[PDB]
Order: C-alpha cells, then sequence, then structure tokens
C-alpha cells in the first residue's frame, strides 16, 4: 500500500501533466496522496493563474465576519459577527493596520507558536465564501472555474440527472483568521488556490482516522454534542496541534505559500489559520471515487448547518432514508 504512514505530498507537475485534471488526481491517489487527507500542487513554472493582481481592489466582501473566540487557548469554539461592508482595497488596508497586521516573527514555526498562543485574545475579520473567481477565462489548465461539475460526476457514475450548480468562492483572509475543523460538504473533494498574499498553514487528520478526531471532539465540546449528532458541520471549533498530540489524534500540518493549490479528499478533516492578508479561491469537485463516501457522510439536521441548495440532490439521491431528517433541518 502507498504512503501507508498517511503523510502529505507534494506533487509537482509538467506543463503535459497539468492538462487532465482528472487524470492527475487520480495519479495522486495511485501513489497514496489521499491517504493524509490533503495534498500540495505546484504548477508548472510555465503556468498562472492571471496576468497580474493589479485590479482586484473594487471587489466587494458584502459581509466581512468578525471571527470571535470563546474557551481556552488550545481548546476553542468561534462565532462570526457580521460587519459592515467593504471593498478588497479597504480590507486590505484592514489587515495591514496597527491592530491587525502580522507579528514580527522569525520563521513559519515561531508564527504558528503565536497563533496558538494567542489566537483567542483578538478578534480578526475575513471575507469568505464570496462566489467569484480570480482564474482569466484564458488559462485553460487548473482553472477552477471550468472544472467538470459534480451534478455531471453523479450523472455520469449513477444515471441520475441532478438540479444544481457548483462554482467557485473567493476568500480574503488576514492574520489569524481561521478555518475551524471540518470535512466538505457531502465529505466530497475540495481543491484550493493561494492567488496572492500571505501564506496559510493547515492541519488535516488521514481520512481512515476521522472518528478518532470526531471522538475526541465530543469529548471536548460536550453541550455541542449533545445538542447534534455531526456538530464538526458547524465549523466552528478549534483543537491545536498540542492538543491534538497529547491525545494521540494522527494529524499532519503544512504551510500553503501563494502560487500552490492544495487538495482536500473525502473525509479529511481540516484546520488552519492565515498568516496575514491574502486571497485564495476554492471549490468542491468529486469523483468516481467520492461517490462511496457521499453516502455515507454524515449530516447535521438541528439546523445551524445551512448549506447550498445543490446539496439537497446529492442527499436525495445518495441519501433517501436521511433526506426527510436533513431537508426538515434546512
Ligand atoms: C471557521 O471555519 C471555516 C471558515 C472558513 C472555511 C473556508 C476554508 C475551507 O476549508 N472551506 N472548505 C478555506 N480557507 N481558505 N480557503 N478556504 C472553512 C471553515
Ligand atoms: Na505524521
Ligand atoms: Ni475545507
Ligand atoms: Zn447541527
Amino acid at each position: 500500500a502507498q504512503n501507508p504512514n498517511c503523510n502529505i505530498m507534494i506533487f509537482h507537475p509538467t506543463k503535459e501533466e497539468f492538462n487532465d485534471f482528472d487524470k492527475y488526481i487520480a495519479y495522486m491517489e495511485s501513489q497514496g496522496a489521499h491517504r493524509a487527507g490533503l495534498a500540495k500542487i505546484i504548477p508548472p513554472k510555465e503556468w498562472k493563474a492571471r496576468e497580474t493582481y493589479d485590479n482586484i481592489s473594487e471587489i466587494l466582501i458584502a459581509t466581512p465576519l468578525q471571527q470571535v473566540a470563546s474557551g481556552r487557548a488550545g481548546v476553542f469554539t468561534q462565532y462570526h459577527k457580521k460587519k459592515k461592508a467593504m471593498t478588497v482595497g479597504e480590507y486590505r488596508h484592514l489587515a495591514n493596520s496597527k491592530k491587525y497586521q502580522t507579528p514580527p516573527h522569525q520563521n513559519f514555526e515561531d508564527l504558528e507558536r503565536k497563533y496558538w498562543k494567542n489566537r483567542i485574545y483578538n478578534s480578526p475579520i475575513y471575507g469568505a465564501d464570496i462566489s467569484g473567481s480570480l482564474f482569466d477565462e484564458n488559462t485553460k489548465q487548473w482553472n477552477l472555474g471550468h472544472l467538470g461539475t459534480i451534478q455531471d460526476l453523479l450523472e455520469k457514475e449513477c444515471g441520475v440527472v441532478i438540479e444544481g450548480v457548483n462554482t467557485p468562492y473567493l476568500y480574503f483572509g488576514m492574520w489569524k483568521t481561521t478555518f475551524a475543523w471540518h470535512t466538505e460538504d457531502m465529505d466530497l473533494y475540495s481543491i484550493n488556490y493561494l492567488h496572492l498574499g500571505e501564506p496559510k498553514t493547515w492541519y488535516v487528520v488521514p481520512p481512515e482516522h476521522g472518528q478518532r478526531l470526531e471522538r475526541l471532539a465530543r469529548e471536548l465540546f460536550p453541550g455541542s454534542s449533545r445538542g447534534c449528532g455531526a456538530f464538526l458541520r458547524h465549523k466552528v471549533a478549534l483543537i491545536s496541534p498540542t492538543v491534538l498530540k497529547e491525545n494521540g489524534i494522527p494529524f499532519n500540518r503544512i504551510t500553503q505559500e501563494a502560487g500552490e493549490f492544495m487538495v482536500t479528499f473525502p473525509y479529511g478533516y481540516h484546520a488552519g489559520f492565515n498568516h496575514g492578508f491574502n486571497c485564495a479561491e476554492a471549490i468542491n469537485f468529486a469523483t468516481p471515487r467520492w461517490i462511496d463516501y457521499g453516502k455515507m457522510a454524515s449530516q447535521c439536521s438541528c439546523g445551524e448547518a445551512r448549506v447550498t441548495f445543490s446539496m439537497d440532490a446529492f442527499v436525495r439521491i445518495l441519501q433517501p432514508e436521511r433526506y426527510d431528517l436533513w431537508k426538515r433541518g434546512q
């Protein structure tokens, strides 16, 4: 078996290997990449997402979110307080202000230490789930707005045409902006491109060990667990690497830099944080191997995890027994 220790693998496709997206995902899995839950893909040197980022300042962040923590430094939840709209240029200025800017630091490890020590004492603001794309329409390879759709994958594998669409999202981050522990909706894959700015540090649990993280989370967030059997779906809970190690949870970490792609694999729990002002683009996708994960994915039906209307068809077709209860949640 390839990659038995479930290490995060890093790939360097040539320009020829970068033509056929589906083929390269399958190649990475042939090498065991999916066992880690996350892989990095460094594009060939000839490739670019777009010509420049000089003209992005007028994009609107209609509802910036202030991420307010509660708990202890290594075990906390966050809620999102809505703020007034601002442009990307205004957000970049805010991120660089004395209140929000990245502190002096020696290297990524020092910054990671500072994040886990001090995150809860600040409330950074970020732009999330903004429908749109920064790929140039003429970028033909790994253009996140031109991937095959999940609806077409389901139809090709299972024979059923379904409603729904599948478009990318933009994210604008700053120092300490945080993504809580989660898997994707319906345990889909995701792909994430860091277009511009400072890094993003990721943590990931191998899919084969996801239920170990779930068990720890139920212990550490006991009221949340009583409220919902799939509360990690709410995307609010953080657990530090120190606490994971103390509890024996298998995980890995890696830092993504501008110009790099990250792929998350079905049922790969992940979390992380931004180092400073940045802009990323991400979308969910499927392959034939996903279908079995989609059939088995847990669901939140308590009301908290509202999602896109595209997920209706996925539950309806893949999880008909669960559909009525889940639909009542939505
Ligand atoms: C508080 O929790 C969340 C906040 C934001 C995301 C979005 C995240 C991701 O992993 N989405 N699937 C991402 N971060 N950079 N680009 N995307 C996920 C969880
Ligand atoms: Na490891
Ligand atoms: Ni994710
Ligand atoms: Zn719930």
